[PDB]
Order: C-alpha cells, then sequence, then structure tokens
C-alpha cells in the first residue's frame, strides 16, 4: 500500500503514535517519508545480511523474524512479512517497542539526519486529524 500523507498521519494517529514517548506525529510521518516514501511494502537488505521492512524500515537483526539473519532477534515477535501489510498495526506496535528502547527515535538513522531538528509539524499540516 503507498499511503497519503495524511491518510498516514491519521493511521498512525488511530493507532495511538502520535506524541508516542514524546514524538510529535509529524516526527513519525517524516520518518515514514524517508524510510519508505510511505509505501508498506519497501524492503532494503543491509550490508550485515538484515533486511529493514515496511512503511518504518523496521529491522530484522532485533525487531522480527526473516529466517536470513544469522544471530538475530525477534522482539517484536512477529514474522518481517508482518511489516508489509496494507494495515499498519504491527509495524507500529513495534515501532513502540523501539523507541521506547533508549534512543528515543534516534533508532532511526534518517530521522536523526532528515527529521530531527527540522520543522517536522510540516508533514501533518492542512491534514484533517
Ligand atoms: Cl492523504
Ligand atoms: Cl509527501
Ligand atoms: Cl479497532
Ligand atoms: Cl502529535
Ligand atoms: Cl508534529
Ligand atoms: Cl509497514
Ligand atoms: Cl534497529
Ligand atoms: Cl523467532
Ligand atoms: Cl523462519
Ligand atoms: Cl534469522
Ligand atoms: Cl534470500
Ligand atoms: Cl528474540
Ligand atoms: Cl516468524
Ligand atoms: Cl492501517
Ligand atoms: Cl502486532
Ligand atoms: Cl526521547
Ligand atoms: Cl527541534
Ligand atoms: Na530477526
Amino acid at each position: 500500500k503507498v499511503f497519503g500523507r495524511c491518510e498516514l498521519a491519521a493511521a498512525m494517529k488511530r493507532h495511538g503514535l502520535d506524541n508516542y514517548r514524546g514524538y510529535s506525529l509529524g516526527n513519525w510521518v517524516c520518518a515514514a517519508k524517508f524510510e519508505s516514501n510511505f509505501n508498506t511494502q519497501a524492503t532494503n537488505r543491509n550490508t550485515d545480511g538484515s533486511t529493514d521492512y515496511g512503511i518504518l524500515q523496521i529491522n530484522s537483526r532485533w525487531w522480527c523474524n526473516d529466517g536470513r539473519t544469522p544471530g538475530s532477534r525477534n522482539l517484536c515477535n512477529i514474522p518481517c512479512s508482518a511489516l508489509l501489510s496494507s494495515d499498519i498495526t504491527a509495524s507500529v506496535n513495534c515501532a513502540k517497542k523501539i523507541v521506547s528502547d533508549g534512543n528515543g527515535m534516534n533508532a532511526w538513522v534518517a530521522w536523526r539526519n532528515r527529521c530531527k531538528g527540522t520543522d517536522v509539524q510540516a508533514w501533518i499540516r492542512g491534514c484533517r486529524l
């Protein structure tokens, strides 16, 4: 599924991500924009052999099982394929665990490099929310 910007904002809010761990909704929309361009089916292979999955590019080294990441964990207790669904529930629930792991949204390097310190509210501006 490729979400629209305001569509994704609304779905994230429906699932309780708005202001989760203190991160306003625009932070989450910005992260999704640069991780996946709002495409739930996004995947990307890392040099280490892990893979990132879904709208928030959640990595198989720690967070989900794909059967092909030696030595990895599955802390969200899900197949990585669940993170590619048109329904963002699994991605949101796993992101809540990730952002609670101590480093906040710095867990997403693209958030740190492209969203942190910017006008992230622009990502939700104009949306009926
Ligand atoms: Cl939209
Ligand atoms: Cl956009
Ligand atoms: Cl429901
Ligand atoms: Cl918010
Ligand atoms: Cl915001
Ligand atoms: Cl996703
Ligand atoms: Cl990670
Ligand atoms: Cl497992
Ligand atoms: Cl497996
Ligand atoms: Cl594995
Ligand atoms: Cl493979
Ligand atoms: Cl595990
Ligand atoms: Cl599994
Ligand atoms: Cl959804
Ligand atoms: Cl879930
Ligand atoms: Cl924080
Ligand atoms: Cl700031
Ligand atoms: Na894994």
